[PDB]
């Protein structure tokens, strides 16, 4: 209650958050995943999807669940910078559009939101949306 830490680390999004309506873990068929940016080619579009979850007290028993919010980071940047692309962690997944970099996006960089709006998730067609998830 005392010195709050608003940012747990280096949380900032590119993209929007892609919320979950349904009973999926969030997943993406190869070739097809972290949303295009026109100001990036494919070679940088590699990164992964972190859960986020929320409690609020709402229950007269448990404090209630608030809708969870995946949010997209680039391999390299993000809270979990340090997590290899292919680290088995539950709560993540990862994505990669073919032709992807097993590199770090320090180019790309982790603006943040606050500075300006993030960018509307796009994905490519072909792509598969998971029940529960859509892209806009």
């Amino acid at each position: 209650s005392r010195r709050p830490q608003g940012l747990p680390n280096n949380t900032a999004s590119w993209f929007t958050a892609l919320t979950q309506h349904g009973k999926e873990d969030l997943k993406f068929p190869r070739g097809q995943g972290v949303p295009i940016n026109t100001n990036s080619s494919p070679d940088d579009q590699i990164g992964y999807y972190r859960r986020a979850t929320r409690r609020i007290r709402g229950g007269d028993g448990k404090m209630k669940d608030l809708s969870p919010r995946w949010y997209f980071y680039y391999l390299g940047t993000g809270p979990e910078a340090g997590l290899p692309y292919g680290a088995n962690k539950d709560g993540i997944i990862w994505v990669a559009t073919e032709g992807a970099l097993n590199t770090p996006k320090d180019h790309i960089g982790t603006r943040n939101p606050a500075n300006n709006a993030a960018i509307v998730l796009q994905l490519p067609q072909g792509t598969t949306l998971p029940k529960g998830f859509y892209a806009e």
